[PDB]
């Protein structure tokens, strides 16, 4: 039980526009609390926890800072900060992040770790953004990430975190095989994903299916942990993907959420599960030839 | 159109006993069966012209009586008569001894071959699997480190029955740049030939098996046929379970036995075009820039 941490997947419903802060903080804390109350010690968040999936709707590349972040945390966010240290509950938590960097006002979609202790421990930004970039008026619905966010400057990164290696992904990073890869080279043995994934309205289960498949099989061919938490529910109208999962090293799905709104998966999760793979199987130090990997890297499209 | 009736070719046992002329004679029969379902692509296991070899222990010197003189040979050139006959190509998987650069050379290979008889492309096997040295402790031995070396031929993708193929040998499946070397370089269809012994859980390495390859297939926006030499070899059971897997990741053809068995797939390779245009688009949303760490390392740091 040393290096075992019990996770608990906190997956959202909806949040309208009409929604404020206070009640979208509020939600974060009674899931933080279901967790307390079955002994989680991590508790995952989806991505952009913090407001409603605003790249749906056009505005200028300014005119949605609203519901972005002024800080981290700020006056609406310290009571999640203050009751999470102390429960001493970890949590991974997403939002859009405003700010001030060389002058230039940037914009991250960004997920930040805080350890058990209260403490911010690392920040990811989101890499791929998806979407477009500007209006599109034939499709049914929008999806102006690139027009709000830029590339995040932080990379995939793990963290020395709850006695193991701790990883952040965010969304559609959960569909390219370099994103486990990456943190898999840095002998990463817990991913944390929060994901905003759309539904087209009239399948669905194609679209579970290659939610999971991509998870199951970025955690088994790198042998860790993947927790992927979802914000799901219809949100003005745009329904949104749930299935929030959590999966072992094996691949195998031990934990999964059965609706589309407030709901808390939990699974306790044997760090040292991380090591049989590692052993033989996927000895990355064994078995990889980089020397053939090499259009990975060189190339952007096809050649 | 680009439509191709694929067959996959999934084989049984071969054992050390069994004669060459009685192996060829069995993807013969693959080989007409596949021809009156309509296949125009016939897809073999790996080391498809022999036992298991690996199995056993000897000197790197040995082992030479299971591999092929050339490509093809007096014993292979039967095989290749009938498909040119029938006007059907196949990639076959075999032990190559060819002699460059002076030394004589061992490599895992799988060669491809059009309907109209020509090799187009051959590949060698990269990631070889199991250990260099004998271990007492294991039930089954597993030397191809001892027997192959690393091949010098790359993942490649060639110009082929009206589209991109490519192929890959046995474990390449289970690495993800197996599949994404060959989708950058815009792959439309994949062919593996595997042996994987079955250690006595064994619905875990089925689904490995095929959780590999179904996400190969989605995530690359590309064809996978994956055959197998199944059933028991010499008292070693090998892994049965051969699949024709569609871009999406859906299985569409799966065998049922661990023998001489054909699954067949009409494979529209335009259906790769659906997620090339924008949720697998490599030129519009791959940063290159953060995965420096998959060419610059080999272990974990």
């Amino acid at each position: 039980m040393t290096r075992r941490i019990r996770i608990g997947g906190a997956q959202m419903g909806a949040i309208s526009r009409s929604d404020s802060k206070k009640e979208i903080v509020d939600r974060l804390i009674a899931l933080l609390r279901q967790a307390s109350e079955k002994g989680c010690e991590l508790v995952v968040f989806p991505e952009l926890a913090l407001s409603t999936f605003f790249p749906r709707w056009y505005a200028e590349r300014d005119g949605m800072d609203g519901y972005f972040e002024d800080g981290m945390p700020n006056a609406a966010t310290l009571p999640l900060f203050e009751e999470a240290r102390r429960l001493g509950i970890g949590f991974s938590l997403g939002y859009a992040e405003l700010v001030q960097e060389d002058g230039r006002v940037r914009r991250f979609n960004t997920t930040v770790l805080v350890e058990r202790n209260g403490e911010i421990v690392g920040k990811y930004r989101k890499i791929h953004l998806p979407g477009h970039a500007e209006y599109e008026p034939e499709r049914s619905h929008q999806h102006l990430e690139k027009r709000y966010f830029e590339v995040g400057n932080t990379g995939f990164q793990v963290w020395d975190a709850f006695g193991g290696r701790v990883g952040m992904a965010i969304c559609n990073d959960r569909r390219w095989v370099e994103t486990y890869r990456v943190m898999g080279l840095q002998n990463v043995e817990l991913i944390l994903i929060g994901y905003n994934t759309p539904v087209n309205d009239s399948s669905e289960t194609l679209g579970m299916f290659h939610n999971h498949l991509t998870m199951q099989a970025g955690a088994y061919q790198n042998s860790t942990w993947v927790v992927g938490v979802a914000k799901a529910g219809v949100e003005d109208g745009h329904r949104l993907m749930g299935g929030s999962v959590i999966v072992a090293p094996t691949g195998e799905i031990v934990a999964q959420a059965m609706t589309e709104g407030d709901e808390l998966i939990v699974a306790d999760c044997d760090l040292d599960r991380c090591r049989y793979y590692k052993s033989h199987i996927f000895n990355f130090a064994a078995h990889r030839r980089p020397e053939f990997y090499q259009r990975i890297t060189s190339q952007t499209g096809v050649e």
